């Protein structure tokens, strides 16, 4: 875990990241994070290798107001995983259905709360078959994840803010 | 889903009873959970739980230690946890510190800062029974990653519980 403080600029950071969410099974990953008191998730630090149309349409539609991990991580600490029972608006279906086309599936989105009170998340999807192997790959390494949001969220309000 | 009788508790008791059981069943045998809402700066009326012995709780704060104490300053800042480890250029207060934290039984342990989702700050304190530092660090080590989840588990049903 400790590579990530030792890493020069953005791209490494991100490749750091990439490659130990990589090893450790998941293809794709975003880490975002805002500063105290925004709630301008356009605007946000964000890393990680989701498809850039993707980014770029979750923007657009104004998903931030409807994805139910971001409303989550508003009143946690703890992880949300993928599951059918978190959207449960008609318009959530429609967000579950859009990230579905883009390949996004199967995962989890951990909260995180900085110490500065930098508000963020590390959201990481799994490629599977169905919902079970899914969630029993990520049972699997589960502790290994919790540990690691918190060392990506030391490091990575370290490079956005200082 | 042993996570999950943490939120079932009703009452500080209750609550304080099963994370101390889980905490033990990880090798601490002490433990304190300290958490103040969103702004609050005065340690004192803060929300605190576990078995670290009263005179203790007590001593620490009537001798002002909480700005000797390195997991304090490192709370606010960090949420990556602190092992307890003395300067070693220290101050008579930092010596006594540690002095009588390891006369009350506290001398290897842990600290891991607590941030809560609606800008709670605190700390989960742990200690462990250990003959020296290199076992001190194994037996924490081991244990790190169910403590990490543990910590968050325990931020989350503990500001409901004192806050909410
Ligand atoms: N900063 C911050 C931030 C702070 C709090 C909560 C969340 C975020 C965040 O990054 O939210 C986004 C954004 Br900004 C863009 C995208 Br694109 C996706 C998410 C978070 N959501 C997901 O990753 C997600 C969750 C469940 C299903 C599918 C997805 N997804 O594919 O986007
Ligand atoms: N709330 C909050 C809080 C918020 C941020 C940081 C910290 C705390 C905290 O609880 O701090 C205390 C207090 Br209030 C009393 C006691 Br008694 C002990 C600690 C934290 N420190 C330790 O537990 C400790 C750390 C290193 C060596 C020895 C000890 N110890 O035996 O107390």
């Amino acid at each position: 875990f400790l590579e990530l403080e030792r890493s020069s600029g953005k791209l490494e950071w991100s490749a750091i990241l990439q490659k130990m969410a990589s090893d450790l099974g998941f293809s794709k990953i975003l880490f975002g994070l805002l500063p105290k008191d925004s709630q301008d998730y356009e605007n946000a630090f964000i890393v990680g290798n989701y498809p850039a149309a993707w980014r770029e349409h979750y923007d657009r539609a104004g998903y931030a107001r409807v994805d139910p991990t971001v409303s989550h991580c508003t009143q946690s600490v703890l992880p949300i995983f993928w599951e059918p029972s978190i959207y449960q608006t008609r318009k959530q279906h429609e967000f579950f259905e859009e990230a579905s086309a883009a390949g996004l599936v199967y995962g989890l989105t951990m909260p995180l709360h900085g110490a500065r009170g930098e508000l963020g998340a590390l959201s990481l999807s799994v490629e599977a078959e169905n919902r079970a192997e899914a969630n029993r790959f990520m049972e699997s390494v589960l502790p290994t994840l919790w540990m690691l949001k918190d060392y990506a969220l030391q490091s990575g309000a370290g490079l956005a803010f200082e």
